[PDB]
DNA sequence: ATTCTTGTTTTCATATCCTAAAATTAAAGGGAAAATAAACAATACATAACAAAACATATAAAAACCACCTCACTAGCGCCCCCTGCTGGCCTCTGTGGGCACTGCAA
């Protein structure tokens, strides 16, 4: 029912349309007090500051290294600890942690 | 002298009036059965008052619904070796090409 004007975005929640309009309008009100980089939400700026300094809270349960976000630890476990490999190739027997 | 009209009392007469006995007839008096009316008492209907039940409003009491925030997942593109195999000179060690001095044989 809900439709977009800038693109063919179709959702059922008005709040989803609101966020999509915020993405089109690029409301970035969160700057970094070290570099000119800016973001739209607080968690992005929090991770950016957790990269300018070493304050990595997501610790690896199987080794002693760490990362700022969860997805990086997910893929680290699928590379090094639980070799998942969901996506597989066409001809060869290849598979890896990322679609890239 | 004889004949003829006219006015007035006498007396029958015929209608009327009065009188009384019958009859009679309607009034009127009383006995009694209907009979309408009326005085009183009873029943039913209608009206008013009191009390309660039903209806409507306010309010707040959980409670339901909607929207926003947030903490992750899902894509995304570099990023960075890393390993592995071919490629294109490079160089030096065998190996291809040659000039020429040297020898053994038999004149
Ligand atoms: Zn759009
Ligand atoms: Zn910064
Ligand atoms: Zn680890
Ligand atoms: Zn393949």
């Amino acid at each position: 029912t809900f439709q977009c004007e800038l693109c063919s975005y179709t959702c059922p929640r008005r709040s989803n349309l609101d966020r999509h309009m915020k993405s089109h309008t690029d409301e970035r009100p969160h700057k970094c007090h070290l570099c000119g980089r800016a973001f739209r939400t607080v968690t992005l700026l929090r991770n950016h500051l957790n990269t300018h300094t070493g304050t990595r809270p997501h610790k690896c349960p199987d080794c002693d290294m760490a990362f700022v976000t969860s997805g990086e630890l997910v893929r680290h476990r699928r590379y090094k600890h639980t070799h998942e490999k969901p996506f597989k190739c066409s001809m060869c027997d290849y598979a890896s942690v990322e679609v890239s």
